[PDB]
C-alpha cells in the first residue's frame, strides 16, 4: 500500500504559515500528518488531474508546487481538517512543498508523477 514517506514543509493556504508535516503518497492521494504515529491524516490531496512544477521561494529552498493546469487560479480540491480535528474542504490554489534537499525534491516529483501517470484515468 504505501509508496514514499518523508517529512516536507508546506505552505499554508488562506494563511501563509509553513508546517513541518509528515507525508504519505500512495494511490495517487497525498497524504500529510504532524506526526509518523498520528492515528489520522490532517490533510488529503487527490493528485488526479494535477502537475507539480519547480519554482523559486524567497524563503525556502528545493521548492517545487502543485497546480492544476485545467484551471489555473482556481482552488485545488482537497480534504483537510483543522487543529480541532474539524473536516473543511482545503483553501489552496496551490500547493508550495519544500524538500529537506535537492534528492528528496527531486525525488518526491518524480514519484508523483509516477502516481498521477500509473493513473488508469489519465488524459
Ligand atoms: O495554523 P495557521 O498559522 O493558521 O496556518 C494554517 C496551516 O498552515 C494549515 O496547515 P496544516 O493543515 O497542515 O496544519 C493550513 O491548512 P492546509 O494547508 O492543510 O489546507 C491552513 O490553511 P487555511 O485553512 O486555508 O488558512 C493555514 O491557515
Amino acid at each position: 500500500n504505501p509508496d514514499r514517506e518523508g517529512w516536507l514543509l508546506k505552505l499554508g493556504g488562506r494563511v501563509k504559515t509553513w508546517k513541518r508535516r509528515w507525508f504519505i503518497l500512495t494511490d495517487n492521494c497525498l497524504y500529510y500528518f504532524e506526526y509518523t504515529t498520528d492515528k489520522e491524516p490532517r490533510g488529503i490531496i487527490p493528485l488526479e488531474n494535477l502537475s507539480i512544477r519547480e519554482v523559486e521561494d524567497p524563503r525556502k529552498p528545493n521548492c517545487f508546487e502543485l497546480y492544476n493546469p485545467s484551471h489555473k487560479g482556481q482552488v485545488i480540491k482537497a480534504c483537510k481538517t483543522e487543529a480541532d480535528g474539524r473536516v473543511v474542504e482545503g483553501n489552496h490554489v496551490v500547493y508550495r512543498i519544500s524538500a529537506p534537499s535537492p534528492e528528496e525534491k527531486e525525488e518526491w516529483m518524480k514519484s508523483i508523477k509516477a502516481s498521477i501517470s500509473r493513473d488508469p484515468f489519465y488524459d
